[PDB]
């Protein structure tokens, strides 16, 4: 539609410069009008090519946008389908898109099958299909995750759409306030010295909101390029944990663990490193506990041995691959020691993470206490008088 | 090794297209304007009115410029570290993992993901595990002073 | 210190060897003695 209206307009002028291109002075009052509205034309001409920057400008930042998100959106939405099957048009898609959906499922599911039924999914899909899609506790859990994460990439869709709106709007001003100065100076209204007058007063409005200009470029240009977070990731700032809430130009909202809103100016955000824990791996824990230097070693041998069992028997929680070592030997009374082992989820999950550790903690207390590992206080000589 | 050696190559390839997107857009622009005034197309006032606006665009985009680069020599004159190397910044070690030429993505000893601003790291000093000589140990123990020689 | 597993596991073999090493050279620490007058 664009291109459209600018050979519109082109051909607008065009034809028009055809036509009063010869030379035939009707009257030189007929010249002046002309002339003005010569320059008129070729205004909004300037203006009809600003509009095809700012929309191409506009659309390049979309496509980025889209490039980094509506893969995933459209995966989320080809699930969705696929589960309500079970049970351009994919940005029109995703623009349009617990214990309900777990009893649907269970009704759906045979009675007295706790697995999930192949004969339902065959009947509504194909084996293929149905195994890719693939405990009806699980599957309304994991249904339960899907349309969280469905309503968290409408939710971004949503803040990236309303930054791109406030983008637009500011450039669609300064465009439009471009555009009515250039058909001014065009029509040549103005005398010099007055024209001088003005050139100093702009002059003097940028060394004045040149500044704040600045700030909200940094701020866009850490939004839109850099890119570290989406709405709905739990990010680490200073050393603080928060959730992204909010996506303006100007300033960041973020939730904090204790549900505290916060904000930040993104001028401020591009300066400091930032933390992603939704984009991070499987994230790794630890855990310390001190022991006895007069320990034998036999017993850690023992402590590593059980580390290992507990840790390879649930899979679901922990991963094989861990580590114990020894920190440093204080007062050679005292042991640091510290485990290493990586979870099946990051951080993002913080109640979860912190379930697990707790369970991970009193498990390791446990077996401390089975191997009769202790810890001792130093003692102490006592002289009487 | 070779997986990393492939991935630094990739991540170089990548940083150094992104860097010729940036120059043959700033080109083209140049170039399509130098056409616009060996055409002769606009009025000395109108001229001006684009020169004074083309100086408030220096004023503005050219914070960021410097910015970026500062980064980009960071990253090619200066060299510290690539794809894959562990590195300490500020006290904490990480790994290196991409090599955009606004920022540099590391994982922590806890497998978390960080973001750094490549102007942010140029100030500050970079040690590498990677292309250290083999590093030394050190282990702290306490005794008596009654200890005999 | 690239490989960091690596490097913590030698380090905490290492300290534990020279633990055994001073358990059975015999070499002690004390706490300094306490000076108490009763009444």
């Amino acid at each position: 539609k664009s291109v459209q209206v600018f050979i519109w307009l082109c051909l607008i002028l065009v034809a028009w410069i055809l036509l009063f291109n010869h030379d035939v002075k009707r009257s030189p009052a007929a010249t002046k009008v002309l002339k003005c509205i010569t320059r008129t034309l070729i205004s909004i001409l300037t203006g009809a090519f600003f509009w095809l920057v700012k929309t191409l400008l506009l659309k390049i930042l979309a496509a980025n946008f889209n490039v980094n998100n509506f893969f995933d959106r459209i995966q989320d939405s080809v699930f969705h389908q696929y589960v309500l099957q079970t049970l351009a048009w994919t940005m029109r898609v995703l623009m349009e898109a617990l214990a309900a959906a777990y009893h649907v499922f269970r009704n759906v599911a045979q009675p007295f099958f706790n697995y999930i039924e192949e004969e339902d999914l065959l009947r509504f899909m194909i084996k293929e299909e149905v195994d890719l899609v693939f405990t009806r506790k699980a599957f309304t859990e994991w249904v339960v995750k899907v349309y969280t994460s469905r309503r968290a990439l409408a939710h971004s869709l949503n803040d990236t759409k309303t930054a791109v709106k406030q983008l637009n709007k500011l450039v669609t001003a300064i465009l439009m306030v471009v555009t009515v100065v250039i058909w001014l100076l065009l029509l040549e209204v103005a005398t010099t010295k007055v024209l001088l007058f003005f050139s100093t007063q702009l002059v003097a409005l940028a060394f004045i909101i040149g500044s704040t200009c600045k700030n909200l470029f940094e701020s866009i240009v850490f939004v839109f390029v850099m890119h570290p977070y989406d709405v709905g990731d739990r990010c680490v700032v200073d050393g603080v944990a928060m959730l992204v809430e909010e996506m303006n130009l100007l300033t960041t909202v973020f939730l904090k663990l204790n549900n505290e809103k916060v904000y930040y100016p993104n001028a401020v955000l591009a300066t400091k490193p930032i933390s992603n824990y939704f984009r991070s791996p499987n994230m790794g824990e630890t855990v310390e506990f001190s022991i006895s230097f007069s320990t034998p070693v036999s017993k850690i041998a023992h402590l590593k041995e059980r580390i290992a069992e507990y840790l390879e028997q649930n899979p679901q929680h922990w991963a094989p691959v861990h580590s114990v070592v020894v920190k440093e030997i204080e007062n050679m009374n005292k042991l640091k020691m510290a485990l290493y082992s990586d979870h099946t989820i990051t951080f993002q999950e913080n109640r979860e993470r912190n379930l697990r550790r707790t369970e991970l903690s009193l498990a390791i207390k446990r077996m401390l206490e089975d191997l009769h590992i202790d810890y001792t206080l130093l003692p102490q000589d006592i002289n009487l008088t």
